[PDB]
């Protein structure tokens, strides 16, 4: 699986899906900014919708903790 | 149409309901401080439920980028 | 407030205590709807800055808008400290008197010509209380709509009243007043506030819509 | 007000604060009921033009009340001095307290004969009141009907209450008192206000209905 | 009311702009219920003629309650001229306070003995008083029945409350009271209200009928 | 009341006529509720028996509460001389106000140490007023019982209330207070306190049945 | 309280019986909610213990609550010995003006420095009636909740006031105002206040779920 | 009966309650006050429907001869 | 038609039956105090019942002004 | 009829209306403030729903032939 | 029981309710004033609907000889 | 019939009950005491129950008046 | 088509028919009081009677401006 | 879980619903005059209605020892 | 039946359970520690299940008294 592919689920949590995402990023290792990108636009690109419209009601730029608390009821 | 009365519609996107709203503005061509207060307290009051709920959390300060960039995922 | 003295002294007279227990119930009993301020300005109406923050000691009571005060005031202060670069000078925190004398206070409001610092710091208070009558306010202008059987006048009072605690400034107040208030009322009345056309006063308003 | 000094002199004393409340209760609770125009005459009942400026700077929170008050009172200023053609003189903008000092507003009040500028702006402010309770009127005299089970005296109240609103003069009023109250009652008190004849006094018309 | 100067003289006080408010407040708001005679009563204190008619004044809106006060005042102003056929003579014109100057009055008041001309005009006007409260009455007393599952109390509020309102002499009451009291109450109150006997004091009805 | 004179001699200032009617407002619209005394006790403060007189003939519209204060007042002036057994001596009916001057009541209130027959007077009228208290009371303290869903600050209100009009001396009322209290609660409530035991505060009640 | 006389010397003046009866209507008719204690410290402003003593004679009538003042009076009174061990000495029973004369606490009030004993005992007076207000409440605050059509005005009121009566430190509030607040709301308002993030001030609270 | 109780029935002519009134005021022999009274207001109140309109149309100091020669007519 | 035998019918106004009286009155021409008679007793007792218990609620020796605007209702 | 009774039917011609209202204001013939003031409230107020609102759009200011006038287009 | 739960039953002689009032008083053995105070009131407002009638119209002051007395014939 | 055996039926008045008992108790004219002995005590024992009920609640020695006026209802 | 013969349809908004009117007019370039008369007379004579009702209610005189704002609703 | 939300179930043991409370409030980690008010006020509200009066009349008082002592029989 | 075996029955009044318990210890008469925990243990174990929860209520070390006033309205 690339980074390009891990999806959540419907049925799946948003930290699992947070926790896929970041140990395949890890691995896969891309450059800082390559990063910054997949962490900002390819995790909520590839959240599940509910998680996804929960995730744009906060604007960009929020840190990983707001994303992470704001998704948890989801 | 008065500008109280362009609401958006519960599918319209917000980007077609914002081109109504400021093309209804510039007609109704209503003096810079009532625009003012049109476009940070009706523009969101008009908006449908969806909507509404993503640009009060961006509070008053929002501005249009950024209303527009959050309600884009709806 | 101030007093003559029998020896001709301009001198200190405590704010009663049932002018304070009138301004209790003013700000316990109302919520902070739009009539605080007028209560406020009027209760206040001598008052020298002592007096001034022995009313705003019943306020303490409601910390959140204990706070929104206590910023206004320490915001126009320090904006009066910006106007009015440095009988000792009456500087922000003076005028608020948390640094100043009674005596500073009460000299500075009996030099010729004064200084008011009791009306200044009242100008303040009456800012930071339009701050929490907004805050407090149960609907938004947009909001107020006339029911199907509801007076005309009854509409125009809860209209106004709205209005009154809400930020906008005149221009939008009275852009508010004359399209709001008719597209919000109900089509029996609308369509006279229409037939009136948009030049109509408020008593041509109410005097068309008597009764309907 | 108006005090004598220890030495003497007449002296301005301010308008207490508790009044000032009491008069911004009126403004604020009252909506412009005709009961507004007796509280006023009463609060204003010693006060200098200054004092009633105090006074109306309550209902500048009202602005289309207060917008009334301030017409009727240019009004009246002007026509004062279209009658009084001109220890200064008291010209109309000086009654209005706008133009005068304080000093001159009291020496008129104790020259021998004094001019009442007071009581001169005071009756101004009352014709302007006037305009405002009669705007705010809930309803027009021939809308005030009696209920099918409402005692006349309630029904009394209301009509001389929308009477005491509305702009009619005294020999309408005579006319109304003696008729539209007859024409509004049901059926039952009707048949009795018919009865004892068109010359019959309200004490006459209540005790004879007391109780239907 | 009359003061003591510093001078030692005895001097007119303007009866105070917020006891004038107090009577407005009764005047206005009681509509003429009994309450009405005993707050007159209270707030007209130490009234001067010259006070009394400041405050029949506010009775001037109510403009048929005004015309039975000018008529018991004009009567018993005539009736006190007829007993009282002719430092100047007290005649009721003066009394009223028309024709009499603030110093003839505030002088009656305060000669050895003195002429109490305030205390007795406020007994004319509130012989006055007393008619306009009757027939304001909402009721007669043979209207007054308790309810079925009205407490003894309110129905005793009731009767005594339309027993003061009416003109009957003691006599009448004190028969009203010892017998329609009874007759109309409801039939388990009635019960014991005839159970005790026709010698019961008020009392004993209530401690009897308490819960009931 | 009692105040000093410029010339350093107690003298009688009148009991004002917003205190007056204060009085009158308790007498007239609180129906002799537990409230009344207090309310009296406090306007009383500072008065002379001619004061005192001055607040009785408000009472004096409930002729059947005016008779039983007439009662009592005569009944504690015959026990006093009963007690005291005869600058001039204070008897019974001088300390009412009926008998004595004004000078002589000011003068006992005055002498080192005082006479105090303003206070003694004032409390033979609030035995005379806890008489008409209980006699107005609309339920016994049996009859208080706690509805299933009132909250348990609601019923210790009402029964406190009641318990206050009651001739219970302090050993009755702490029995009814541990014990009726617990009895006349609501099944809910009655568990709780219950399971406190017997010896438990009023707050240990109310803190646990809090929300109940 | 304390005044001026015109000799110069600090003098009593008895807390007036329209201030005292604002108390009585404070402590009757309030319930002990918290609005009870800016009042008593409004009118109580300028109280000398003997006058704070009088205020406490009208809660003397709330026999439970009274108990309560007595403690937390005596408890401070020792605790005050215990810290200020022994123009004589100001001990604890001489600040509840038990012990001391009238002049010993004017004296106390007016020494340069002056020692502040109407305030200090006014202060244990008002932890006394802190906790009096405590066990008064209805409802602890993990009780209130937002109703479904609730405005989220009324429901910060609610909260707000319920949050006031307890015993929760200025932390332990903190905490309540970010936390149940938003646990309480209706699932409408919960949302949005959600969506603000924990560090939202009720300002921001308030105004985005204005008319929700 | 006591006074209180006498009262017009429906087709009751007025002197006939008038006659069944005084009887039974006379024999209650309430003191001249209260008789006073009695006359007044509370022949007037038990009077029927019918014949009451008419005595209060007359006023307050109706005499019983007018009253009656009124109420003839019902 | 005598005097004596006008009168008011069923559904005939007041005014109608006056006119037709007092015309009748006036061919008739009585002396003074048998017109005073007549216009007093006959005018009340040959009005129709509803008219004429409206008559007798005014009391004898009211005005024909006042018989006719109390009987206009009827 | 009354002044006060005279009102204008759901279909009857403003001008039919105003004849019998002045009509009967003439017949009434109160006096001169109390024809003025009837002229100006009272015969707005029995004027039917269709004319009423165009009377009352003129404003309390109109004259007797711009009532008309604005009327007979109903 | 209480002496709060002793009440009278419908049927039930006011002789044997008295006799279990006054036993259950002396088991509970309150101060003075409180049995003072529960002979007073509490007996009487225990009494059965028949009894309780005739033991207020003898009014506070009844002595139970006196209560017993009058509520022997029930 | 002595004394001992006049009685109240269940329809007779109270008043003619007492008239019966007085009369025939005047013509049997035993001793004083024997009198007041029969007016107190066979007096209420042969009075009939809703009689006897209402006489018991006076409590004993009442004068005839209040006994009379007692079961005037009856 | 002459201006007397330019007429509203039922469902012809008040605009168009305007716009066809002085384009109308405009062609027709009578005299400038016949014109003043056709834009005051014909205008609303020959408007829909939907509008015509509204245009009446303005009164005679009012500018083409007044005419449009108030028929934009019909 | 949040700390308000643990709420112990209808049958559950006082002992498994205080592990629940203390683990959550272990992990919520608010300050310790908040943990204070939780363990005092918060623990008692949150019991089922068997426990919650067990609870209540220990009063505010109560150690986790004596209300653990005292719920066990529950 | 030692002290061990004595229990309460499902009807059994407490003071009856407790009667037959402490009579059973004064008989087996055990040393005083052991009374102690007998009284304090066996006595609320062996309690039926509506005493025994009613007994832990108040928490070890409560007297016999509490204990019994507490059980009396099982």
């Amino acid at each position: 699986t690339s980074i390009l592919d891990i999806r959540q689920g419907p049925k799946e949590p948003f930290r699992d899906y947070v926790d896929r995402f970041y140990k395949t990023l890890r691995a896969e290792q891309a450059s800082q900014e390559v990063k910054n990108w997949m962490t900002e636009t390819l995790l909520v690109q590839n959240a599940n919708p509910d998680c996804k419209t929960i995730l744009k009601a906060l604007g960009p730029g929020a840190t990983l903790e707001e994303m992470m608390t704001a998704c948890q009821g989801v």
